[PDB]
């Protein structure tokens, strides 16, 4: 909490396997929770990657939301560090595949660090996933956050909608529970949302497949 105050190194870190396709993604870049912004570059360190990278932005840090004043005692992620929290989701495409990820997120030194195993299975091969057929872009969306007191974490659910190149909508329904991994006390807190958006770009000078991503996220949903 003390360790957000200013601007934190972020170093991100995916091994994935889509319908056997293996590949690997490393993220730099930084976090400033006091204005909920995160700044961040990856890359497909395998060469091609075999997902569209919008697929993959909520799996690729919510300790940087910015929780208002009034929401402070609201705050897991941010409660649960340094020693950090595991995250696992599991995400369905409707219509296509699933993903099943588990990632730590935790300082590691003075970086804050999220190292992630994702599994994809069921994926059309001529879907908007594998077929690539998903815009390069992201839309702006509600986390919705619940304890789970017997589990001394919480649980999000949420859907993300991703706008396909026909015009259509892709929705990737997203469950999601969150546990710290230390011992130490952690805020359980009432029923609230994230609010985000997102925008995703390419760097020029960069041949690598990768992604630019510049995202702020606001906690809400707690009238004070
Ligand atoms: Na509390
Ligand atoms: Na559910
Ligand atoms: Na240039």
């Amino acid at each position: 909490e003390e360790l957000f105050t200013g601007v934190v190194p972020i170093l991100v870190e995916l091994d994935g396997d889509v319908n056997g396709h293996k590949f690997s993604v490393r993220g730099e870049g930084e976090g400033d929770a006091t204005n909920g912004k995160l700044t961040l570059k990856f890359i497909c360190t395998t060469g091609k990657l075999p997902v569209p990278w919008p697929t993959l932005v909520t799996t690729l840090v919510q300790c940087f939301s910015r929780y208002p004043d009034h929401m402070k005692r609201h705050d897991f992620f941010k409660s649960a560090m340094p020693e950090g929290y595991v995250q696992e989701r599991t995400i369905s495409f409707k219509d296509d595949g699933t993903y099943k990820t588990r990632a730590e997120v935790k300082f590691e030194g003075d970086t804050l660090v999220n190292r992630i195993e994702l599994k994809g299975i069921d994926f059309k091969e001529d879907g908007n996933i594998l077929g690539h057929k998903l815009e390069y872009n992201f839309n702006s969306h509600n986390v919705y956050i619940t304890a789970d007191k017997q589990k001394n974490g919480i649980k999000a659910n949420f859907k993300i909608r991703h706008n396909v190149e026909d015009g259509s909508v892709q929705l990737a329904d997203h469950y999601q529970q969150n546990t710290p991994i230390g011992d130490g006390p952690v805020l359980l807190p009432d029923n609230h949302y994230l609010s985000t958006q997102s925008v995703l770009s390419k760097d020029p000078n960069e041949k690598r497949d990768h992604m630019v991503l510049l995202e702020f996220v606001t906690a809400a949903g707690i009238t004070h």
